Parts: C-alpha cells; sequence; structure tokens
C-alpha cells in the first residue's frame, strides 16, 4: 500500500473511487508486518482494516460495533479490501450539519472565490471522511486534479481552538486517520487550490 | 472625495484611518451635487454623509436616529467630514457575534492561511463597516498594503445565499457602502491575498 501518490492522475483516481460506510462492526486486533490490522466482512468481501495513527492505541482490544469509513488503498493476493483508519465511535447520531465551505482558485493573478457547504451527518467524523468527502467534492465540483489543480491546502477551523491543516499536493498522512472530529465543532472549512 | 486608490500606500492609509460609531442621529436630507446628504454634528465636528447606495431610497425621509459608521473621506474647505453609507437601523441592539475568518496568503508557490475570527457587536452591520474593520484587521495583523500585499478578495457567505465578493486591489465601491447585513446570518469570511 502506497502512502505517496506523486501525479496528478493518482490523486484523481483515488479522490474519485467509491467509498462505504458501515455500522457495527467488530474484529479481534490481528497484526500484520507490524501495522495493527482488525478483519471483518460487511457483506460480500473480506476487508483488513490498518490502525496506524491515534486509532492504533485507541483500539487496543479491537473495535466492539463502530462506525467504519472505507477507502480501498487495494486488493492484497488473498482478496481482502485493503483500507485505513476511518473509525468513528459505536454509535454516530444521524446530526444534519452544513458548515460553511470557501474553495479559492488562486490562477496567477486571477482569483476565483466561491462559497459552498460540505454536509455531515454524524455526531462525530474521522479526518480520514473529512479529508476524503471534502476533496471528491473539489475534485467533482472544482476540478481539483483535472489540468494545472493539484496543490493547496484544506483549512479547518475546530471551535476556534485548532487549525487542521490538509496539504492537497499528497494523499493525507496515513498516521493522522485515525483522528476524530466533532462535527458540531468545526466552524468552517476554507480551501485554496493553488494552480501552477 | 474619490472612489479609486491606485497606490497600496493609499489604500494603507485610509483602511488604516481610525473609524467612528455614533447612535441616535437625526437630520433631514439636503442637497449637494446631486448627491443627497444628511449633515450632523455628534460633539465637535460637522459631518456630511453621502446617501449614495441602496441607503438613497431607504432614508428619503431623512434619519431618525440611526447608527451611522464613519470613515473619513476628506475634510472639505469648510471643516465639514465628508462620509459615504454607512447607516444601519435605529435600536440597533448590541451582540457579540463571532463568525470564522480564513485568511490565506498566496505568495507564488507558498500557501500561507490561518484561523480567525471576526468581532461584530450588532443585529445589523453595514457593508461599509465589515469591509472597513476586516481590511483593518487584515492590515494589522496580515501585512496587508504594506508588502506585495494588494490584491486578492474577502468573500462572504450570507445565509447560503448571496456571496458577498469585495476586491482588495481598489476602495470598496462607494454605492455598496449602504448595504446592510443581518449578523447572525454571516456564515463566515474567506480572505485571500494574491502577493503579486
Amino acid at each position: 500500500r502506497v502512502q505517496h501518490l506523486h501525479d496528478i492522475r493518482d490523486l484523481h483516481r483515488y479522490y474519485s473511487s467509491e467509498s462505504f460506510e458501515y455500522s457495527n462492526v467488530s474484529g479481534k486486533v490481528e497484526n500484520y508486518n507490524g501495522s495493527n490490522v482488525v478483519r471483518f466482512n460487511p457483506k460480500d468481501q473480506n476487508h483488513q482494516l490498518f490502525l496506524l495513527g491515534k486509532d492504533k492505541e485507541q483500539y487496543k482490544e479491537g473495535l466492539q460495533g463502530q462506525n467504519v469509513f472505507v477507502v480501498q488503498e487495494l486488493i492484497d493476493p488473498n482478496g481482502r479490501l485493503s483500507t485505513v483508519g476511518g473509525v468513528t465511535k459505536k454509535n454516530n447520531k444521524t446530526s444534519e450539519t452544513n458548515t460553511p465551505l470557501f474553495v479559492n482558485k488562486v490562477n496567477g493573478e486571477d482569483l476565483d472565490a466561491s462559497i459552498d457547504s460540505f454536509l455531515i451527518q454524524k455526531e462525530e467524523i474521522s479526518l480520514k471522511e473529512l479529508d476524503f468527502k471534502i476533496r471528491q467534492q473539489l475534485v467533482n465540483n472544482y476540478g481539483l486534479y483535472k489540468g494545472t489543480s493539484k496543490y493547496g491546502k484544506i483549512i479547518i477551523n475546530l471551535k476556534d481552538e485548532n487549525k487542521v491543516e490538509i496539504d492537497l499536493g499528497d494523499k493525507l498522512q496515513f498516521e493522522r486517520m485515525g483522528d476524530v472530529l466533532n462535527s458540531k465543532d468545526i466552524r468552517g472549512i476554507s480551501v485554496t487550490i493553488n494552480q501552477i
């Protein structure tokens, strides 16, 4: 599994790929080359979930019915779908939350700036899901990872106390995907895409 | 009075100049070169208020004790301070409203993006006052109108229905100063300075 997706077409592929959600998942912590994993099967496919970030310590005893946001890294030689983090807690509570999204496309001297909205539907959300769904919104609605759009940052205002900065030029660091944010605490998101 | 400040040091002068607020001001609408004005004196200085935007219709019957945000356009030979718009409602209730302020500073390939807040203290606020205090905040803490910082935009999300876009490259258009915003409906502000 590759951390660093260089090439604009690889980024587009990854952040365009379909993602999934699954509720009430359980699994003991097996290992896999030091990397903690958890094997489960929602229906018709074995998954193995890598716990690398804050989630590694957090779920040292395994998963007892949590929510899991799944993005496909690869299919290993046994047919297991490898995904990393995305583990929110054991009963995210359907909460309609529209948080302001600003997208600013800087092309040389031209600044194209628009207002928008980001839809969260749960009490808390993994940084993996924010990162993925935001970028998927940007790729789909704003031409991210097409043409000269690739570099830039996603800044998130968390309760006016912390800035969560995400670099657009590469895939989100794997060890950050364990992070979990309170949905109601997200005051807003401002994206800026620095066109080459 | 001059609409267009082209040089960076004029823009710095204007948006660094001290502003003033006055409550309970009344005054009949007079005439001055085809412009509708209202003359008043809070204490020691005659003022000459210009109603050029939406506020020209709104206050056709003069001011009956409204609030007025004052920025000094100039002192004419008679000692009268000329100011433009900035008129909000009477009994503008005091009310804290911190609204997310994002500032992103693009310098070629570098993006310097930070989270901030913007302080409003009323149910209503003129665009003149948003524009002014936002820019004064950018002047004071983000080096606006000093280095190469001049161009770029302010983006205000208004109830998710309208984007109010302001160009940092010039002084705000005089006709927009009469505009009024509902403080609680401002979802956030995203500034992007394009260091060029």
